[PDB]
């Protein structure tokens, strides 16, 4: 919610595609990963966002976001959604963990 990490976004700015991959263990197999990966990423698409989001692994899925203003609200998502697990993005220290 309001703690989303929003100066990393708006500080690095011009589209900085991030790649965040995601750990997710609601289920602790590739069904929290099915879940999710295909849900997800299916809206993910569907919302017409431009990232990649991927299945990594069973209970790894990822989002790997571009233009820069997004990510963070989908990883409220996620830990509403996937449980909650845990949330790693691209970059050096997040002040936002």
């Amino acid at each position: 919610g309001p703690g989303k990490p929003e100066s990393i976004l708006k500080m690095t700015k011009k589209g900085k595609t991030l790649m965040m991959f995601v750990t997710v263990s609601g289920n602790p197999t590739e069904k929290e990963t099915e879940e999710i990966t295909s849900l997800w990423q299916g809206s993910l698409f569907n919302a017409n966002y431009d990232v990649q989001r991927f299945i990594v692994g069973s209970d790894r899925a990822i989002f790997m976001l571009r233009d820069g203003s997004y990510a963070w609200e989908i990883k409220d998502f996620l830990v509403s959604q996937d449980r909650c697990a845990e949330v790693t993005l691209e970059g050096q220290m997040y002040p936002g963990k």
